[PDB]
C-alpha cells in the first residue's frame, strides 16, 4: 500500500490483495478514502465494499496499453471534484501488480496539477520502485496536458 501527496490530492495506489476483504476494507477506510478506480481485472466482490461506504469506478484498459481519452477525461473531472468536495480525503487506483496502469493514472493527475512527467515518474517512483515500463513512459512523455486544473 504506497500513498501519494501533491497540493490537494492524496492516492493510495493498490493491487490485487496480496490479505482478504476484510483487512482490504478496514486499511482502505483507515486512509480516508471514499473513492476505488479499479482500472484491472479485480480479485474481490464490490458488494462488500459499497457496504463499507466506498464507490469502486471500474474504467479497465489493458496492461501497458494507454488509458482512452474517456478514461483520462473521466479520471481528471473526479480528481477535480472529489478532492474539492471532500477534503482531504483519499482516492485509491488498483491495478493487477499495482505497478502500470494505476500509477499511470496518479502521474495524469500530477502532470496536470503542474508537474512535467519526468518530475512525475520520479515522484511516484520515490513512493512505488519499479513502476511504468518503457511503453507507459513513452505515453507519459509524449502526454500533452490540457492544464485546466485549478489550485
Amino acid at each position: 500500500p504506497v500513498e501519494v501527496t501533491y497540493k490537494n490530492m492524496r492516492f493510495l495506489i493498490t493491487h490485487n490483495p496480496t490479505a482478504t476483504l476484510n483487512k482490504f476494507i478496514e486499511e482502505l477506510k483507515k486512509y480516508g478514502v471514499t473513492t476505488i478506480v479499479r482500472v484491472s481485472e479485480a480479485t474481490y466482490d464490490t458488494t462488500l465494499v459499497e457496504k463499507e461506504g466506498i464507490h469502486v469506478l471500474d474504467w479497465p484498459f489493458d496492461a501497458g496499453a494507454p488509458p482512452s481519452n474517456q478514461i483520462v477525461d473521466d479520471w481528471l473531472s473526479l480528481v477535480k471534484i472529489k478532492f474539492r468536495e471532500e477534503p482531504g480525503c483519499c482516492i485509491a487506483v488498483h491495478c493487477v501488480a499495482g505497478l502500470g496502469r494505476a500509477p499511470v493514472l496518479v502521474a495524469l493527475a500530477l502532470i496536470e496539477g503542474g508537474m512535467k512527467y519526468e518530475d512525475a515518474v520520479q515522484f511516484i517512483r520515490q513512493k512505488r520502485r519499479g513502476a511504468f515500463n518503457s511503453k507507459q513512459l513513452l505515453y507519459l512523455e509524449k502526454y500533452r496536458p490540457k492544464m485546466r486544473l485549478r489550485f
